[PDB]
């Protein structure tokens, strides 16, 4: 139900949480090290974990009612950790292979998501990789409206509960997003010696930048 209802809200769902997913088995052994940072429900660690059966998965978030949710929906996994702490927090100290994140670092403002992609770097390996699925500003106020006639279409035609689209649009008017390219940029100027947009549609996209390839 509630993972239904996120695939009605996110346009390109499987492409771009499944692009996270699929460069991160392309980088980093069966046996990797993951953070999942702002992890929610778990929803993107559990997408990893039906990749990567043996990698070992920590999900961070500030929200003990979000993580309780990941909580049942990994029961059962004997090599899945939950840490609350908010992204402003110190990070664990790894090292970890991969540093993911799904819709969260929206949450900070401009210059403590510069200061957050340099942290993160600290606690990857050498040749590690962070990605992020974020919702991400067009580069204009004329481009922005049609970014939100394509979110709005999406959420149409999947046939989405006007009162969880109402609830999702207030969520929104919080966010702090800024471009792709821009955040793809701070990544290079945290030390990334690679960054990329993997996919995107409109609003949302998959990025990630590599600790040294
Ligand atoms: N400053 C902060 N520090 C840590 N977690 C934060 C945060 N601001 C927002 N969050 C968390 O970010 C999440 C956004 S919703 C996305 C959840 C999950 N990654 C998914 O893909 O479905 C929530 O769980 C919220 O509690
Ligand atoms: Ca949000």
């Amino acid at each position: 139900t509630y993972d239904a209802l996120r695939r009605q809200l996110i346009p390109s769902f499987d492409l771009l949480y499944g692009s996270a997913v699929s460069v991160v088995a392309m980088s980093v052994p069966a046996t990797a090290r993951i953070l999942d940072l702002g992890a929610g429900t778990g929803l993107l660690g559990a997408a990893l974990r039906e990749r990567l059966p043996d990698a070992e998965l920590l999900l961070q978030d500030r929200s003990q009612a979000m993580l309780e949710q990941a909580r049942q929906r990994f029961a059962d996994d004997d090599q899945v950790a939950i840490r609350v702490a908010d992204h402003l927090d110190e990070l664990p100290a790894g090292p970890f292979d991969a540093v993911v994140s799904a819709l969260s670092i929206h949450h900070l403002e401009h210059q403590d998501k510069q200061d957050l992609f340099t942290r993160i770097r600290k606690i990857l390996r050498p040749g590690g990789i962070f990605v992020n699925v974020e919702q991400v500003l067009a580069p204009t106020s004329e481009l922005e409206k049609m970014y939100d006639r394509q979110h709005e279409a999406h959420v149409l035609a999947s046939d989405t509960p006007a009162e969880e689209w109402a609830a999702g649009r207030e969520r929104m008017k919080h966010n702090i997003p800024i471009d792709v390219e821009t955040q793809i940029q701070w990544l290079r100027d945290a030390g990334f010696t690679t960054a990329d947009c993997l996919a995107k549609d409109w609003r949302f996209a998959t990025y990630a930048g590599w600790n040294g390839s």
